């Protein structure tokens, strides 16, 4: 026996009309006595259950409460749709005392305590919507490179190389030792000191050059001490490398790829964005005006697809910024620093939405604050970086032009003071037909804030991992 | 402001419309024949470009910078070939090396035009994306994800990202920790408290518990993640990382579990014959050669495509483990002790030779095992009728043996408490997920596909390590 979800019935059932068909779900409310509003988390959507309690044991009818679990076989009629109910059969136990202590209580909850409660925030209007667009997100990224012959590579996540997070076999009450006294990581399950990885880039770069155009789609790791709205120490990035891109094919690669994504999210989550679109509008109505968003979340979205990036150097940048108004009378809540610094949140914000009101593609950053992997420009002075920045997130992509030459890669990691003999393999993709090439890599959870109109980095993954909090 | 690219499975597979047009090419040298033919390759297919190099429109210099690996921008108009080899062909009007090949140390490498054993290769990692055989087989991995994802997508499943490091044969564990400066309480024992996430955490061997909690809001999850085992198991099929495909499907019961992974299991199979046509027959031939090198009894009974074809076609058998060890015990096989492990009463687990035996021998087929001992058996999964079974399923594969496993869960809260306790699994630090049981428990299933093992089923391939860009096992985490 074919199930059929609360959608598809909401989407055919003027073909079954007058037929009983079967229908599963949890109750979102049962009023009057008459009235189920059922959901199985296909749609945000309710299916409507009519009930004639005279037809059912009175014990039945007390067992169908909030957050109850039902199988209801009816007749599907127009009011629109919605069920007659000729059998409810109860399909799990219901402890309806100890509702009250649980987000599932028909009420309005905190999204703290909804993160709280992270195990049953599922079950909610409102992460339904959010967890049903980050599935679109996602399979719209997976869409995007495939179809443009791009193949998904697993990079390592443990990895023998930002403060990250050790990985170990080792009793840590029994930690063995070498001669010296040292810890010996021969000894661990590896044979060498392991960690978990911040980003497969390094990796990407090996298989882009055997073929053409990798993307990894994966976990990553920090363990900065950061406890911020918007900061994880397990999220999940993007990270597309290309051979034969340069720094301006890059840029271009990463402007079709969120315009993309964000109209696939406009295209087929039209329901769960409405929904988020009212609750945006909602929050904003409480914030000072001064606070509030020029626009709605769907006009937010269907405008980054329709204007063209501003692609701005790094050298214009700081030179808009410390003639501003803002940093000349003293309104940036912290400073503009002098060509060389990297930028704030604040700043990048201000470009994005108050000077250029558009998209900012920053590029051509000093060497000495990016990595050792950018190609150094012919100025000697800038790398080939690009740092792409959305209104209210700030930083959405950031990447580069790689540095080709052999002979330019080592002198910058002797500058930065990069091991060469523990990154061997990667000088050796610079030994054998050395490339041009570039990539970047994409904050997933990031963009899904961005889609959802949410501000909270912890309400756009499943079980956020942050400072002092790793449960579920 | 900047030209389109195209690659070279564009070019061969679309040739009219390139046809008589310059066009611009980008790729690594694989031969250079002749002092005319360079055969190119960009990864984006299996098959070569030919470029043809006019010596007189070139420095000599130039040409003998044309060396394998070496890679190369290409300007020059689509012909039709002369030669039977290939339809199409480039007449090279510019030709640009486009950066260092240090030939001298590439014979060192496997880059080297000769055979090179996989030993080999996995020692270079790193550059065997650049041979035929990886570039196959990691561009069918792909083939195989993306089919993974529009399999769960087209039905109503949303990706669930469940978390990789979790509070929960062992487990790796992640510290932020100074090794040196490990804090301790008035107690003497380690105070986690001041670890990172303030409690000893560790690397998931699964998501399974967290995709349940998605399930009872979302109906239809499914993971696709990396989990990690730290078993000191050095074999050829085991990886202490690795990526693992978990659907879970509120309302569905076992029967439903099994139907659903059989449907599963025969899209992406079917994907992947339909996607992924050169590499495949690559990868066929490349498992008949190894084959023909081995003694005739030692030899597989299908080849690689027949054998997928035949997973397509043939519906699985749907055996009860009770059975199945009723027909392992009166098979002649072990009978005459030909088994490793000999099969005796009812109770234990099945070793993969006999998984293997059931399905390449007994059955020739597919074959879905279910209802499985009670204790033998992880505490969630749901206690039949019999008091004495679960209900377990394990789907087995000629070669591989066990390609996917799962369950109907435990939705009853007492009798999963029972069951945590008989196998002493800790309540308290699962709260969460008895939370699952308390507020409209459902009847509800899912199982797990480890990743690799398809990939390896796909591809003909032997050796895990052959299937994942940078392989981790005991005291191997280099690249």
């Amino acid at each position: 026996m074919h199930k059929q979800t609360i959608k598809e019935v909401l989407e055919n059932y003027k073909k079954f009309l007058h037929h009983d068909i079967t229908v599963y779900g949890w109750v979102r409310a049962f009023r009057s006595n008459r009235f189920i509003a059922l959901n199985d988390g296909s749609t945000i959507n309710n299916l409507q259950i009519v009930v004639d309690f005279e037809n059912f044991d009175e014990n039945l009818i007390k067992n169908i409460n909030t957050a109850s679990s039902l199988k209801i076989v009816g007749e599907v009629v127009e009011s629109t749709v919605e069920i007659i109910a000729k059998k409810i059969i109860v399909l799990g136990d219901n402890f309806t005392e100890e509702l009250q202590n649980t987000i599932l209580q028909p009420k309005k909850h905190s999204l703290e305590k909804l993160r709280e409660q992270a195990h049953l925030r599922f079950r909610t209007n409102l992460f339904g919507a959010v967890f049903r667009v980050r599935h679109a997100v996602s399979f719209a990224i997976h869409s995007f490179f495939n179809d443009r012959q791009f193949f998904y590579l697993n990079t390592p996540v443990i990895t023998g190389a930002g403060e990250m997070f050790g990985v170990t076999n080792f009793d840590l009450d029994n930690i063995p030792r070498n001669e010296d006294g040292a810890i010996d990581y021969t000894q661990d399950f590896f044979g060498r000191k392991t960690n978990l990885t911040v980003s497969g880039q390094l990796e990407g770069e090996t298989a882009a050059m055997g073929l053409g155009r990798i993307y990894t789609f994966g976990p990553t790791f920090r363990a900065e001490n950061s406890n911020t709205t918007r900061h994880l120490a397990e999220f999940w990035m993007v990270e597309p490398e290309v051979a034969f891109n340069n720094l301006e094919d890059n840029i271009d690669l990463a402007e079709d790829f969120l315009k993309y994504v964000i109209q696939y999210v406009l295209d087929k989550c039209k329901d769960d964005l409405e929904f988020l679109d009212k609750r945006f509008a909602e929050e904003q109505k409480q914030k000072p005006e001064k606070e509030r968003a020029k626009e709605g979340l769907i006009e937010k979205l269907e405008n980054v697809v329709a204007k063209r990036f501003k692609r701005v150097s790094y050298t214009e940048a700081i030179d808009i910024l410390l003639n501003s108004k803002e940093n000349k009378k003293g309104k940036f809540v912290y400073p503009v620093e002098k060509w060389g610094a990297d930028l704030q949140s604040e700043h990048e914000r201000y470009l994005v939405e108050k000077h250029f009101e558009c998209p900012v593609v920053l590029f051509d950053y000093p060497a000495e604050i990016k990595a050792f992997y950018m190609r150094l420009n012919e100025d000697n002075k800038t790398v080939a970086a690009m740092d792409v920045l959305f209104p209210g997130i700030g930083e959405i992509i950031g990447g580069s032009q790689r540095e080709e030459r052999l002979d330019v890669l080592k002198k910058k990691m002797d500058d930065m003071h990069v091991d060469q003999e523990e990154l061997w393999w990667y000088l050796d993709t610079r030994k054998f037909g050395s490339v041009p090439h570039s990539g970047f890599g994409l904050g997933l959870e990031r963009l899904v804030l961005f889609v959802t109109g949410m501000t909270n980095i912890r309400d756009v993954i499943p079980f956020p991992r942050t400072p002092k909090n790793a449960e579920f």
